[PDB]
């Protein structure tokens, strides 16, 4: 036959011998006598107001969209698991790692970043990849890229980095200035400017793609004791990337080519897994890394900080309804339960408020009742109530303020964050000098080929070609300072171009 | 002691012995430490952006308020049975009325018409009492008022109407040139303004005045046989209304006076009871009534047309929590279930489309998912998906179009609607100059005394003292329209305030 | 140097020499000392809640999206302006075609159907040709398609049409069984997917198509005396169409084909226009046509019902901001001046609902003060106020309840609608087996030539092949009831594919 | 004749002698032929969808209502001016105040706290007196009460301070052991709960009632060099309260008592003033004031820190519409100038964030466009975009990243915020035992009479007998620990109540 993606109408069907369709209704439950014929008066009259039925529908379509995401708007999500398989309870106090073997449900939603809902799946472009773990210490998400590092190290360019990926104010197109001007202009962005324009630019589907955490974490164990880490989710099917040739006839073939891949796998039983590492960095290793530790143009050398193996990630189970469990699942940075922080990384410390902030917006005030954005293996007890389309019981009749002599909700001070110390001036501290190549230059001379090389600078003078020449002048010469190579082999082709 | 409505908590509380406070969390189900201090460097430093608790728990605060209710915003809500006690099965197919003893559950909030929610309950103005009924063939819905009539025939005068009810729009104050200048120029407001200032302004409390359908319904048996009808649910606890010294003190005294009442009776087991009856006007009474039978300014005499005894409605449950059960209740006059259906009444072919149409708005496009609103006794099968705040499992991966060869959900043709012919020029008709006097002079004669008489008189004068001497030239002359002696009585009056 | 979409921020710039660029503020207005930066506790500390700068500008992105279009979501837009070239006054008093050389402001937004917004403008989809005209009665919108029917009769199976072009809502793919599952089920559907798979399903760009009104509008005239019509808008720049291997380049190559190419046009001095025509039929000629005349699945012949001029529709202005100009713009059929006015056509009385409904939805409930969306050219004067960012003066302190004694607006009687005559049953009418192959069949055998009816087949059967059989032979049956040989020039090749 | 507030719309027609009411519209700008009566079939049938007259209006009715404040919801508001009259440019660079005699136009929103929209001025509770100044650095809003101290020194209490001022979760009336609960448990709510209940209680209307920033500011000049500051703005009518008798008449006599008079005032031209003050500490005495100078439970002597003048406030203009002008104003704290800055105070740093966290939510994204929110006096540019409901040109084509090549705005170094210095551990301080006495000792003891401290008690136990005796108990022992006569006055009533 065809790809159970194809089946499903199909298979919904072949499921019910339990058949005789339910009555329609309305939404207020009224059975429906024709829905195909609007109420008129007279064969070829008007529509009487009384069709309380036309409305009813009309009125509910009519409020179909949501807006979509801010960026990472187009994707895919499925549903699994993840268990303990070694254990890290020196570094960490938290359930979701309390003991090897150990389970905890997870759901994955897997995303390009610049392009609108209708567009391409197979595009260079980073990768969402994000895991969220209803624990019993509520939900932790861990909201990661394919990418160990970013474009940059201060939350406050991230809006103006991403209206750059975007279409220009007034022409709606893609534009190679706003690309190319943002990118040349700070070079700190060369890093993951360098990752992208590489085979690992266009993945070949959600499953042979790694995914990383990439800010810095704080772990903290049973006794107050704390480490930095980094979190590493590797694919178990490996890496696999599509020729650019390949990515431009599926982007026309199958704009949709990573849903129906990730759906047909676990449909057909294939069930793709990761494993979870983490680096781990003491306080003192962080007082003398040669570099800013919470710098998220940077990684962390693995023969320094080798990687430590913490558990799997199976993903085992489709969506029913895209819809409610995938365009409306709302992953929140701020969501770490006990044993689990942030670090001062710039770029972390602005996720904390943007996540939460758009939500309230996107789906609303209250997002976190709807089902799949339910820390529903945990128990939510606290003063808040009220709001906009609230769904429980709203607490019920239970003390609404704190603190109070009733028998109400009461914290739990072994939950406090972990003590640390901060001395210093409040201000705006610059970064934009911090080292910007070093990293980079490695990457380039010993973590890729020859040929890689070659393809590298391609696929770079291949859109650089259409900025304008003094774009072009600035951004090589960024190029040039890592590796003079790098420069002249860019700058060749472009003249070939040009 | 004191009364239930003031022992609460101290219920809440005496009612958890298996106490040992539940764990106070975030919304993410995260445990807290310390809920009393925010997080900040060294006890007099700034507020930290990741004391994620601080701005989850203020987020929530900042969004608590949804708009209230257009009109009749301050009320008071609970549950309870409606018992079915007579068959009118000749005359309905309606499941609800099926079979003697049937008990159906209902909902029913009471308010008061042009305050605001801060408002006091005891004021003279008309009052709301709505009823919806959880029936098989999904909701019903009873928004009546506890007048039989109203101010006006046409919905197209209704935002007018209102808005003139409120306040100013430069001072914020009410003004009695809006109320009257409105009121003067449109008399057919007569015969509602004549029970409006009349002893039964002010009920003493919600559970003793009576419930109007008010308009016209139309009743359709198993046969196809429609015939014209009324509900009035008249109170088992006997009229009883306030002084209007009485109210003074009370609207400063206890601005709630009536949500204490019954929540305090129903506390302690004096549930409110309702006697339900219907008025009939077959199509042919209703072709030779003198008036329009569709006519809101106009009832059915009832020795003309006797009421028939249909069921017994009896609150016996309070709400645990107000905002989730009485806040959210949005009633839809359009929610009628097969057997009960629409008048060509032209303030409810209006009514049909501004209910849902403000509940969209107020509580949101997915209002009809708010548990309290849901149709729970019946199963909503249709073709509607997505929109914001999407609570169900959204009707899974059921087809989504109509028709389909798929077993997805099917209209049923006994719930079609009863054939009515109408046949004319579509055109607007002024009905304007319908009979604005007759039922409101006999009202005055033969169903209010003497006692009565000289109180409606006062009383109306009491406030129209206070708007511009040509409005009451004009309020004056119509009164002097009904009667006389209605109209002399009042002048006699406003001169002595003037 | 390239093309004027490529060089607008080059112009933007080149067009400011007083330059001297604007301080960088706030929304408050308040002056940035720097926003590369965020405000930290020493270099690598934590993020101050303080740095109000951050809150403001990442609050604000977390919130530039809206929803969508439930439809037609992907677009292009422009200004302009009609132009009356001959004088139908005879036919209809409206001011914008009050007399000759008359110019009237005017907007367009060209769009696609069943793409989301990132998708690809040079797919086979009907085309969306919208124009609102500012006139001195306030706001006509022509809501057109580049096609002279549609799909359906009835509104109410609007819905269903829409989710099934849509994707699957388990899978998030485009389903053919949902497409050729309905349009099988409902064959009245052949008349325009006879239209869709030929050549003109792909327009070379918004400039090369035809704009057509569809529905049977109705005109009055001066003296009250009415006829049925239907809009024209031809293009003087000629047909052409990208063939489907064209498309498939471009789709990939330049997803915003026909946005880049509007600008262009425009953006260098080669104006499209399109001359406006209007068939005419008398009430009686209606009371004769030999199908229903207010049928969408229908056209009127041009030997009976030859083509009348109007006006011509020049575009001479692109957007300065896309975001405000043209995903803002809301049109509202609704939206006709006296002397334009909606016939009894089921699919245009259920747009008369519609359009308002969702604007108020995605944009707001005073998205008509959208300055795009203004009656600019008109003077507003109702007793609408308050709601939702109510950004005019909101009509001061004057009377907001009608009628008043105080000079507030009154209504126009010379704006009264025009009488007609109704008369019938309330009921809802099939309307499934009106004719579904005459003007079908005629179109292809005399409309279209060999070639073409080669062409087309393939087409057709290119994407018919991927349903279940069960749905071809279906599918193939209805082909087959309009010409045999369509039925089996089909079968031929779908034969072939499976 | 009356007063102005009656004689509105009076005047708003006297004022049109240049009358011939305007053309009664849609909101499209359609003229309206008749507007008392709907379009239906025949005089006595249904309502036709084609009635777009009825629907558009209607359509807004339903629309009409925003969600009121989270507090404060019910207020006055007025425009008129800040002049300067005394230089303290030493202290600050801001220019508001940058040459005596300067004059810059303002707003103010006089408001209650608890109390819903519909609740009556003449209510104890604390009150709103707001300022918005639009400067040329942008609008500065100073949100101040009419009270130097608060009940609480840590934000994260507020939600639970407010809801237990409210209403009771299920009962929804004000519950005594809510509010009594609360401020025993919390006894650094006792300096405030000493003015609440004190003749301050409630005042005479806005005009009789002095202004308090109540929070620390800090005040930085040209140098670099900064000052902690206290402002307070004092009436220049006085003091004036209202007896409890006299606020209980009001309460039902004129809810809303206070906008009456606001308005009336103004308009018979009396114009209240108020004289702005500012108390400065050094941060060295900052450093040794025997107290956290950062304490909403404190003030600051003036002994120790004299007032020294500013400017005055003077208040001449009346909203034309309440909604637009009044209902709409947005009050942020964060709307700083440069030259004005906060403070470590932990309330001060929570208001940064949930004042325009809550207006994004009422109001909306783009709430800092409406008209009397904007910032109109300076000229915003920035790289912020889009949004629901945006209203200007969305700045046209303008690049929208930052940093770029194209002219587009650029930071002002001279606005960087004032560097200082933190030295801490990262961890939640305690705050509840910071002296809860001291000053509330001395305010009873010397700054209050005798027949004041018989009143003060009077009014306290008058209300706290509501309480069970538990919360009895705890109160009095609180009260009794700032004075025990305090505590012995308040017992000997609380025996005589109970
Ligand atoms: C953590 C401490 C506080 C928090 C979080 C807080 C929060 C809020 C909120 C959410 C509103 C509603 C605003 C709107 O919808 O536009 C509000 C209004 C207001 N607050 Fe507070 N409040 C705090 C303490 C105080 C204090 C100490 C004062 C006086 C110094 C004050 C003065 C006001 C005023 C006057 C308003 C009314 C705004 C208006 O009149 O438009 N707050 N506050």
């Amino acid at each position: 036959n065809r790809d159970p993606a194809s089946d499903q109408m199909k298979h919904w069907k072949e499921q019910r011998a339990a058949q005789k369709p339910d009555v329609l209704t309305t939404g207020g439950g009224n059975p429906v006598g024709d829905k195909l014929n609007s109420l008129t008066v007279g064969p070829r009259g008007p529509l009487l107001v009384q069709d309380v039925v036309f409305t009813d529908e009309m009125a509910h379509f009519d409020r179909e969209r949501i807006p979509e995401r801010v960026v990472h708007a187009k994707g895919a999500g499925a549903f699994g698991y993840f268990e303990v398989t070694h254990d890290i309870t020196r570094y960490s106090k938290a359930k979701v790692f309390e003991h090897i073997g150990k389970r905890t449900p997870i759901a994955v939603r897997f995303s390009t970043v610049a392009g609108e809902s209708g567009s391409a799946d197979t595009v260079r472009d980073p990768r969402g990849f994000a895991v969220k773990f209803y624990t019993e210490d509520g939900n932790w998400d861990l909201v990661g890229n394919n990418t160990p590092i970013f474009f940059i190290r201060d939350a406050l360019l991230f809006p103006s980095f991403i209206h750059s990926q975007k279409r220009n104010p007034q022409t709606h197109l893609k534009d190679p200035d706003m690309v190319w001007d943002f990118w040349s202009l700070r070079p700190e962005s060369l890093h993951q400017v360098s990752f992208l324009f590489s085979d690992r630019g266009i993945p070949d589907g959600h499953r042979h793609m790694d995914g990383y955490g990439s800010h810095t974490f704080k772990l903290v164990n049973a006794d107050g004791e704390a480490v930095y880490c980094k979190f590493h989710y590797k694919t178990d099917q490996g890496i696999k990337n599509l020729s650019v040739e390949d990515a431009a006839r599926l982007a026309h073939e199958d704009p949709d080519y990573g849903l129906r891949d990730l759906f047909n796998a676990i449909a057909t039983g294939n069930y793709p897994s990761w494993t979870l590492y983490i680096q781990v960095m003491t306080f003192s290793e962080a007082e003398i890394f040669p570099f800013n530790p919470f710098d998220l143009t940077k990684v962390w050398p693995h023969g320094d900080y080798p990687l430590i193996p913490v558990g799997k990630l199976v993903l085992n189970r489709n969506p029913v309804n895209y819809f409610a469990e995938v365009e409306q699942l709302a992953f929140d940075p701020s969501n770490m339960p006990p044993g689990i922080e942030p670090s001062p990384d710039k770029m972390l410390q602005g996720r904390l408020f943007a996540y939460p902030d758009t939500h309230r917006h996107r789906l609303g005030p209250n997002y976190l009742q709807i089902p799949v954005n339910c820390p529903y293996r945990a128990r939510v007890a606290n003063y808040q109530r009220d709001g906009p389309m609230c769904m429980m019981d709203n607490q019920g009749g239970a003390p609404n303020y704190y603190p109070n002599s009733f028998s109400a909700p009461e914290h739990q001070p072994s939950a406090l964050e972990h003590r640390t110390h901060f001395s210093g001036d409040v201000q705006r501290f610059n970064s934009a000098n911090d080292d910007n190549v070093t990293q980079v230059r490695t990457f380039y001379l010993k973590v890729l080929n020859e040929e890689q090389r070659k393809r590298l600078c391609e696929n770079i003078a291949g859109h650089l070609k259409d900025a304008q020449l003094f774009i072009q002048k600035k951004a090589v010469k960024n190029f040039s300072d890592v590796h003079p190579e790098y420069g002249s082999r860019i700058q060749a082709l472009l003249d070939k171009y040009n």
